[PDB]
């Protein structure tokens, strides 16, 4: 059942942006482990004499990166006369970010019919405001609230390019990278309490619950109207045999924050292979992969959806297999994406449900909890 | 006249270390970008609660990369029960580093007999004391003085396996990258006053002017006995038509601190072409190439030391080229290691002074701010 209730109107996911202690090194880490372009940049060279700000783009999906300079270069700028172009940015509050989390999501960015409308609309549904809504260049709206932790749902609406003020980087420093990765699925969070989070945000976007189908965890999804919008949020279970991996993230991170990026691949098998042979070579690392049985195992699940050889091919890749009701889900995690055990990132691909291909089809990957522990103890055999 | 006036005993350069937000991406970048092997980690996996610390290796150069994890993670710690690798690293010195300078050279270090007798003698002689001496698991002595700005000059020396606390990476994630790059060959200071910071220097090491031979900076070399070790100075010179490249350095990092690393190349030529081949997909940028002109005027200059087609080499990858009164330079100078126009890389090679190679054989690349200025209005043409 979706009661389609977004208090505004919400279109797609538009970018994420991660505060960085140098945008420079981590961008260019990303551009080569996950196949993104470098598309745009704001920084010392376009006149921002506050924050150097890289984007990266795969298809659709737009990675942000951003780092403040010094602050000796704008301590004659006020915020009327300011040279950034994200106008949210405060260098105190980026540097107690990063300090306090280290490298992470800042920024969930989803496009909209109007951010201004929706910052209020928000605010006025117990929205907890952090950057109100600021015209740039009158052809952009962008604006901000609290989503958890110290992450931000930003707002971002135009009335007709990435954002004013940004440039198209040169040719020359921009080499046509591509895995097959091609948008944001979806952006999870963890949270030390599920149910308050859920009231919270649900309650100033009118996003529902996304309906599914002992590992540390209970979680939940919400949804946008069209369900493309998919925020779903984690929290703990306390008292398991083994560590909830969502308390490791909450102490590691000092709190809630966001734990993983699911990235949309159009195919998979190259993306995996891509990213792969570029893992010891100054890109990302992946889980461990699951046993032999569980791709044997694999035949009787999803048999009528996957040959035998892309069955194999997912046994070459540590590629992980889930089925809902309504579709098929590949999908496969990396390892931290820096220092701490904190944030991570999913490939994915979603075969079934189509009308267009509808939102969350093959569900989550829930049943890939029980599956693997079935796998553990049926590979000691 | 070489005085050879050391005041304690020196080996060699043995390690430069990095103070970053995230040591991880920092460390998978310049691995790719250089060629540079994991060799060793100290981290979570290995029980350092503390920091984050990566080293990366290309023949004798050891690039260190380090970051601070949450001090609450070691909020039970003393120094006497320290799960840090590195006893001088402290979370509040590393975070104010990195949030004043942005990424940069904490620590050069090098090699010496007895790093606590190098630690007392060169207080005794004016060195500011920044970490005392101490003993890592009887085998491994360190010790640290100011060099200047936020940059430490550390002494380490073996009893007889970086460092102890320190582990072997796996072979898997070891992914054995070379493109030529051997040893560091010296690493150079920007500083507001290149007099006293020369007095301070060569006061505590013993350290003698290695002997050279408006462009925005006067400079000076010291070096160790057999001139092994090379630590040249900049200072700016105000009042020029062009603004000083050491004064932008100084407003950008907020201070001194070191502005490039030379690395000696095997085959400087292997280098570029390898690093160049990478420059746009996660690795370095280098400068703008010379005019052809340049390379016009390297016959006369050098064509009794390199070939028309070694010369023609150089011209497609921007190698400089300089000569002592003793030997012949190569080299050539990345941009910006990260987000501030401070600290650099510059790849080097040195022809001659044949005895094994002698230190700084065909000085510093000096000559060439004369013929690159000699070379752009004659391009003009
Ligand atoms: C040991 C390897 C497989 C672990 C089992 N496993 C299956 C899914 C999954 C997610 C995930 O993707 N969760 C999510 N994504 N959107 N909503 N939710 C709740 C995060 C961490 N481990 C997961
Ligand atoms: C526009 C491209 C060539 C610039 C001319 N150019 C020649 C050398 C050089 C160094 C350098 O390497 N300096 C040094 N190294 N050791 N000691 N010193 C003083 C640093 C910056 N630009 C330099
Ligand atoms: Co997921
Ligand atoms: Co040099």
């Amino acid at each position: 059942k979706n009661p389609k209730s977004d208090k505004f109107k919400v279109k797609r996911f538009h970018h994420i942006e991660f505060w960085c202690g140098d945008a420079t090194n981590v961008a260019r880490r990303f551009s080569w482990g996950l196949g993104m372009r470098f598309s745009a940049k704001s920084d010392l060279s376009t006149g921002n004499m506050v924050h150097a700000s890289y984007l990266l783009t795969s298809g659709d999906l737009r990675f942000l990166f951003t780092a403040p300079y010094s602050p000796s270069l704008s301590a004659g700028e006020i915020k009327p006369t300011t040279t950034a172009s994200i106008p949210s940015f405060d260098h105190g509050s980026c540097r107690s970010f990063f300090s306090s989390h280290g490298l992470g999501v800042r920024a969930v960015a989803i496009e909209v019919e109007d951010a201004e409308s929706a910052f209020s609309i928000s605010v006025a549904n117990g929205a907890i405001p952090s950057s109100p809504p600021i015209v740039l260049n009158e052809a952009v709206t962008i604006a901000e609230v609290k989503l958890y932790g110290d992450v931000v749902l930003r707002y971002v609406s135009y009335k007709a390019e990435f954002l004013p003020g940004f440039e198209r980087v040169e040719d020359a420093s921009s080499f046509p990278l591509d895995y097959g990765i091609r948008r944001l699925d979806h952006a999870v969070g963890n949270v030390p309490e599920l149910g308050p989070a859920l009231t919270y945000v649900a309650g100033f976007t009118g996003f529902h619950q996304f309906a599914e189908f002992e590992s540390g965890l209970n979680s939940a999804v919400l949804a946008s109207n069209d369900e493309m919008v998919l925020l779903p949020i984690n929290e703990p279970v306390h008292g398991t045999k083994r560590k909830s991996q969502i308390q490791t993230y909450l102490e590691h991170n000092e709190g809630a924050g966001l734990q993983h990026l699911a990235l949309m691949s159009e195919d998979i098998f190259r993306t995996l292979r891509e990213m792969r042979k570029r893992s010891s070579i100054g890109g990302f690392d992946f889980m461990p992969s699951p046993p032999p049985t569980y791709y044997q195992n694999l035949k009787k699940r999803v048999g009528d959806v996957l040959s035998d050889d892309q069955i194999k091919e997912c046994e070459e890749l540590g590629i992980l297999v889930d089925r809902d009701d309504q579709g098929t889900l590949l999908q496969i995690f990396t390892k931290p994406l820096g220092d701490r055990p904190t944030i991570f990132i999913e490939i994915i691909q979603r075969v079934g449900c189509m009308m267009y291909q509808s939102g969350g089809c093959g569900g989550f990957g829930k049943g890939n909890f029980s599956e693997l522990f079935k796998s553990i103890e049926e590979y000691e055999k």
